[PDB]
């Protein structure tokens, strides 16, 4: 299929079968119930690609073979009407960066672009033109798609745009009626005290302004960059105020300035690390090695709420890809190394499962549900953390949603416009926490992706587009460049943000003390239509500013070719405070500006406000009982199990996660912090935790901020940090601000964590952000609406870990014991806007908060002498749900029974089972109960611990009173309701009959949990012979651009005795490197061109259509004695590479998983007989492994080649269930794989390739569970040492 197009020429390729069969079956059930007689469908991918030149035959196979990909599904013959989507002309997906990068790095040069749509082909003879219109309603997202009657319609995807010319406003021959008009026209959103300024400063210079320098303008002056509520004079109640928000925020860093290396002064704070071994391979040699050093530590939290409300998927995952740029663009630059995560949304309602609590009470036309919002955004999130490779270790998530008696009386309040949180830790280098100076003459360069129109001005708009390998490229280039320690070129970064390059290149010379001079037309453009408006002001994503001297220009051009990472040299720092944005192709000048006059300020805002207080109702109990209670809270989505949040996301890249969410043998996500290790060879580390309470501030604003900075303390509280200054906290401040009842509000809250609370625990904010419009207004109906969010502050808790081998967890042991409550609360018990409440459409009279700060302090500090002491065996803080909650949590993370006395704790057994005050429940040994209570006592506890009981085998929860029995169930009944909305949503996301395997193995009690039998002696350093010789052969550690694991992978191999070599595929194709002088290769994990066009595939196909580099892959595999391990992505690249390794006829192909979805999970393996010589004397071994693959589900042509597969002996590893069974069960085999096959090897054994990852789990530390008695080595270790020794 081949037509001209434009002075281009477009080609049609078919594609493959499009969706599985479970997915067409929903689609034909949604049909039939919105009465449309749809008979059948069937969905085929159809490829475009815009060539600037033609193709000969051996390039058009080329491009046929890059352009098969994906799961071998039946195709069917068109039938039916034919309904193309597409993306909207004028943008271009990210699968289509991806996949034209692949082309051209397949010597394809002809294709000037690919663009992927789905054909649906739908039976329904009998439809009417309205009805066809419904049904291409039902196959398209409207935000981003369309839906085209021909295929020779994508023609319309590739037009070309002559430039736009920048527009002048007419003030001179208008007057002020100009400015008004471009305010109302460009949506500049102004004051009236704005145009005044601009008015004047126009008058001044005597020349109209242009449109750019208005939109510019108006983006740094938004309330979203400026802050201006975050710095403004406040009066309360007739009173003026001493102190702007920020300024109370400040207080905390002139209280505790200790471990603080950065505050205030970039897009991330920096406190102190620990000196140990970073590890990166020398600009030199190549070779990875330990720098011995200070790694200190960035944290940053950021939303982006509005946009997720309109487009959930890339609202979540730019909010995290936005995120990650303010880390690596800390400093003079940084490397990200773990995630969070957040999310507030209004009630599911999922269909149902409908709980009691919920109403329906509409929603505006313009946004998504909050269902939508949590089934695609945390896929957003995920597929960029995924992507990118950072781990996401910890997270909230809270649903709200309720007609509530608050501080404005009767009204919504909840989370149509939700919270999209997302955040992380770093690591940074001593002497790059300080931002350089910008010599003048310092080139200015944009690192990162060309710009298309996104963000300018249904809400497209609101739009946004992530490509998360463009910025993994980036911050390889990034880390190349902290990486040459004092030779770092790199003067100044900053993110690419809001504003875009208007805001980021004018910040950027202004933070340096200078002007600019910019060129257009030097900036990368996908779009040649777009105004220098558009260019200058798009927020495009995955790019970064910044400033190099000249003569470092070609070391700096060097580092990005390398990556493969694109750049440009847009202009030059000047002496002169002047901002100049010249265009070569008009011939003029789009900005010409004195910095002060665009820098320049309005004045500052008064915000004259009132106090309301709402008056708490007690709680109405006629409906209540406690065992109703129990059920009803544990399905609450706030309380319930996470897992639908949490392996979906990586928690093993790096190597150095410690500990995640899942915990324990039977892997149950309750872990109340995340720690990573600072290193792959120390054991201090790095912690994080979250706290937030909004629901509290209905009825409290202060209650609820100090009740977030307690629940991050009391989450973090069992790691092993020491001096309480050493936390140091992110606060996130979300608001409806200009609600009644609001601002007041936020100053009080503000007021009692700023100069009160945080001051005197000794905790320090350094960083922190504002999103102040949380509120929604539609029409619904003949009436208006609003749904407000409650002010909702939420804390995220980072600290610098003393040992990470030290941290507790929910896990119960069932050793002889007792449970220990730390009741925070000192017995006040409160139920006011509880999860108790909540789920009985109630709000209640008083809630809970910090009741005595001395005891939190005294708390924090009696559990960090425990844990360095050794004395606990568990802990669980108490949250949303309570007690009740904590304790059931334990049981499910310990897979046992409790036997509890609550008599101590009030009358009120609802009450003391169900407040959410502060405090928690630790597990100590039986013979250490007293020596533990006599510490407690000594930091002022004694009345606040109560002794509860004990954990004890079986499957009984059991509370009682005395001699009465409170509450007493089945622990696997309350598990498995504690995972139905997990369960739910797996089951309307993922494939159902994996979301249902899932959840039913939850019912099996007699699940003995993940556990270990070992063939070997896993502490027998076979390499140690070796490596004693001095002797280290080499090992070519090989990445493509958007691999991401290839440190881990190095340090492994480096344990064992190799010198781990950096090959780049730019290496090989450059000649830098050539495999003839290695006995040994490795292909690392991650996601190579994003995945796009199969994973693993562009990698493989490079490397086959490119003749010389090809050749060297063949010679180096026909070898006699050459060793080579594909891990993951490569395993995928190295299966796609079978013609050229000897004994790989009967291999298979790597696909989607059967879930449909991303599997990060520990997954328990068997290793199974076969040649392979890197699992030599593990045969027989039993042993968990980190999973983390969407594509990883072994497929064979038939079932001919799995048998003559199997006969032949090949398979390696084999997914197993924890009754040590072969499975095909999921998620004990997590990605559907036949006979459980996990690995294949070579017929000679010298080739293995397989989905796990030994390298994120060597270490036993790093991993998320293991047994006890374990070494610094975990039984994955062996691999590296087999390899060692097979070379001698
Ligand atoms: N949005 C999310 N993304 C990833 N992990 C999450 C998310 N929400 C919760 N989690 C994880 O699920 C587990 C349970 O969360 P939750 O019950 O909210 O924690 P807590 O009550 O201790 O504050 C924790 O390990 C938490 O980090
Ligand atoms: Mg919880
Ligand atoms: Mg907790
Ligand atoms: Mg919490």
């Amino acid at each position: 299929g081949l037509v001209p197009r434009g002075s281009h020429m477009m080609e049609i390729l078919r594609g493959s079968p499009a969706l599985s069969a479970f997915r067409i079956n929903k689609l034909l059930a949604r049909f039939q119930a919105a009465n449309l007689q749809v008979h059948n469908i069937y969905a085929e991918y159809v490829h475009f690609a815009d060539l600037n030149a033609p193709l000969n035959d051996s390039e058009q196979a080329q491009l046929t073979r890059l352009l098969q990909y994906g799961p071998a599904l039946s195709s069917h013959t068109p039938a039916g009407k034919l309904l193309l989507v597409t993306p909207r002309p004028g943008t271009i997906s990210p699968w289509s960066s991806k996949a034209t990068d692949i082309a051209h790095n397949c010597g394809l040069q002809q294709v000037d672009r690919l663009e992927r749509g789905v054909a649906y082909y739908i039976e329904a003879s009998t439809l009417t033109a309205e009805q066809w219109r419904q049904v291409a309603a039902e196959l398209h997202d409207r935000m981003m798609e369309t839906v085209f009657s021909s295929l020779t319609d994508a023609e319309k995807l590739f037009i070309h745009h002559q430039p736009a010319p920048v527009s002048s406003v007419d003030l001179l021959g208008e007057g002020r009626q100009a400015l008004i008009d471009a305010n109302l026209r460009l949506g500049l959103a102004l004051a009236e005290d704005e145009i005044d300024y601009l008015q004047e400063a126009f008058t001044k210079l005597g020349r109209n302004p242009n449109d750019i320098e208005l939109y510019m303008f108006a983006q740094a002056n938004s309330e979203h960059c400026r802050h201006k509520i975050f710095n403004a004079d406040w009066i309360i109640d007739g009173k003026p105020q001493p102190k702007s928000l920020f300024k109370m925020i400040k207080n905390t860093f002139e209280t505790t300035p200790d471990y603080v290396l950065s505050a205030y002064k970039d897009n991330a704070a920096v406190m102190e690390g620990s000196a140990v071994g970073r590890y990166f391979a020398d600009h030199n040699t190549g070779r990875y090695d330990f720098h011995q050093e200070p790694a200190h530590i960035l944290m940053k939290v950021e939303t982006h709420n509005h946009p997720t409300a309109i487009s959930p998927w890339p609202g979540a995952a730019t909010g995290s890809g936005g995120e990650i740029r303010d880390e690596g663009a800390t400093g003079r630059g940084a490397k990200p190394k773990a995630g969070l995560v957040g999310f507030s949304v209004s009630n599911l309602r999922i269909p149902g499962f409908e709980q009691p609590w919920e109403e329906d009470f509409g929603k505006p036309e313009r946004i998504v549900t909050a269902l939508d919002i949590m089934t695609e955004g945390p896929l957003g999130g995920a597929a960029f953390n995924n992507e990118f490779g950072r781990p996401a270790l910890t997270g909230y998530f809270r649903t709200y949603e309720e007609k509530v008696n608050s501080h404005n009386g009767e009204e919504l309040r909840g989370y149509h416009k939700p919270i999209m949180l997302a955040g992380g830790i770093g690591n940074i280098r001593a002497d790059h926490v300080q931002k350089g100076e910008i010599v003048v003459g310092a080139k200015l360069i944009v690192l990162g992706g060309p710009a298309m129109n996104i963000g300018l001005g249904l809400d497209f708009a609101s739009v946004q587009r992530d490509n998360p390998e463009m910025e993994r490229r980036c911050q390889e280039v990034i880390d190349r460049c902290w990486q040459l320690g004092d030779a770092n070129p790199i003067l100044f970064i900053h993110d690419v943000g809001a504003g875009g390059l208007s805001n980021a290149m004018p910040e950027l010379v202004s933070d340096g003390g200078r002007g600019g001079k910019f060129e257009l037309r030097d900036i990368l453009s996908d779009e040649p239509g777009m105004s220098p408006l558009e260019i200058w002001c798009n927020e495009s994503q995955e790019r970064y500013v910044l400033a190099v001297a000249a003569d470092q220009l070609p070391l700096f051009d060097e580092l990005c070719k390398r990556e493969r990472a694109p750049y440009a040299v847009i202009g030059d720092a000047t002496e002169e405070q002047h901002l100049s944005l010249h265009d070569n192709h008009f011939d003029n000048q789009p900005i010409d500006l004195p910095l002060d006059v665009l820098l320049g300020k309005t004045p500052k805002m008064t915000r004259d406000v009132q106090t309301l207080k709402a008056k708490g109702d007690a709680l109405n109990r006629a409906d209540i009982t406690i065992a109703d209670a129990v059920k009803r809270v544990l399905h609450l989505p706030t309380v319930a199990e996470k897992t639908f949040l949490v392996t979906i996301g990586d928690r093993t890249v790096t190597g150095m996660v410690a500990r995640d969410q899942m915990v324990g043998p039977w892997q149950v996500p309750v872990a109340d912090c995340a720690v990573t290790t600072a290193s792959l060879d120390s054991y201090y580390g790095e912690a994080m935790s979250i706290g937030e309470r909004a629901p509290v501030a209905l009825l409290d604003f202060a209650a609820s901020a100090r009740l977030a900075v307690g629940e991050a303390l009391t989450n973090i509280a069992a790691t092993q940090i020491g001096d309480i200054k050493r936390i140091k906290l992110s606060a996130n401040w979300m608001a409806a601000a200009g609600h009644p009842g609001e601002d007041a509000g936020l100053y009080d809250a503000v007021k009692a964590v700023g100069e009160e609370l945080c001051p005197q625990l000794g905790l320090t904010i350094p960083v922190g952000k504002d999103s102040m419009s949380m509120k929604t207004r539609w029409q619904e109906g003949n009436e208006q609406r609003e749904m407000t969010s409650p002010l909702s502050l939420v804390i995220s808790a980072f600290a610098r870990v003393e040992d990470v081998r030290h941290t507790l967890t929910p896990q119960l042991s069932t050793e002889d014991n007792a449970l220990l409550l730390i009741d925070l609360g000192k017995g006040h018990n409160a139920l006011g806007a509880t999860a108790l409440a909540q789920v009985y459409r109630q709000l209640g009279d008083k809630p809970a908060d910090v009741r005595d700060v001395a005891q939190l302090k005294g708390f924090y500090d009696a559990m960090q002498a425990l844990v360095a002491a050794r004395k606990l065996l568990a802990w669980h803080d108490r949250s949303d749900g309570g007690l009740l909650v904590t304790l059931a949590e334990m049981a499910f993370a310990g897979h046992c029974g409790v036997q509890v006395d609550i008599a101590a704790l009030g009358d009120d057994h609802l009450a003391a089972l169900f407040n959410e005050e502060l405090g928690g429940v630790i597990q100590v040994r039986a013979e250490d109960r007293d020596a533990v209570e006599a510490l407690l006592a000594q930091y002022g506890l004694a009345d606040c611990v109560h002794y509860l009981g004990q954990a004890l085998a079986g499957d009984r929860f059991v509370i009682t009173a005395n001699d009465q029995t409170v509450f007493s169930e089945s622990r696997t009944t309350l598990r498995v309701w504690w995972a139905e909305t997990t369960w739910q949503m797996q089951r309307l996301r993922d494939n159902p009959q994996c979301a249902d395997q899932e959840h039913e193995a939850k019912a099996n009690d007699t699940d003995p949990g993940l556990n270990v039998k070992l063939s070997f002696d896993i502490n027998e350093d076979i390499a140690a012979p070796y490596i004693a010789t001095g002797a280290r052969p080499k090992v070519a550690v090989l990445r493509e651009q958007g691999v991401n694991s290839h440190v881990e992978m190095a340090a492994a191999f480096h344990r064992a005795g190799f010198d781990a070599i950096d090959v780049h595929m730019s290496d090989l194709l450059g000649g830098r490197i050539g495999l003839g002088n290695f006995h040994a290769l490795v292909a690392c994990g991650g996601f190579s061109y994003g995945d796009v066009l199969g994973a693993g595939e562009g990698w493989a196909k490079s490397i086959l259509f490119n003749h010389r580099v090809r050749d060297e892959f063949e010679t180096f595999f026909h070898r006699p004695q050459t060793l080579a391990l594909g891990v993951c992505n490569g395993c995928q690249m190295m299966s796609n590479l079978r013609e050229l390794i000897p004994g790989s006829e009967l291999w298979p192909r790597f696909v989607r998983n059967h879930s449909d979805r991303f599997e990060a999970r520990f997954s328990l393996v068997e290793v199974t007989q076969s040649p392979s010589l890197l699992l030599q004397g593990m045969v027989g071994s039993q042993m968990p492994i980190a999973v983390s693959h969407g594509e990883g589900r072994v497929e064979v042509r038939d079932d001919a080649h799995l048998a003559a597969l199997e006969s032949k002996g090949l398979v390696a590893l084999r997914y197993v269930d924890n009754f040590g069974k072969v499975t095909e069960t999921y998620p004990a085999n997590p990605n559907g794989s036949p006979n459980g096959i996990t690995a294949v090897t070579t017929e000679n054994g010298r080739v293995t390739i397989m989905m796990p990852h030994p390298e994120r789990v060597f270490r036993t530390v790093a991993n998320s569970w293991h047994p006890e008695n374990w070494g610094e080595d975990s039984p994955w270790m062996r691999i590296f040492r087999n390899a060692r020794k097979q070379l001698g």
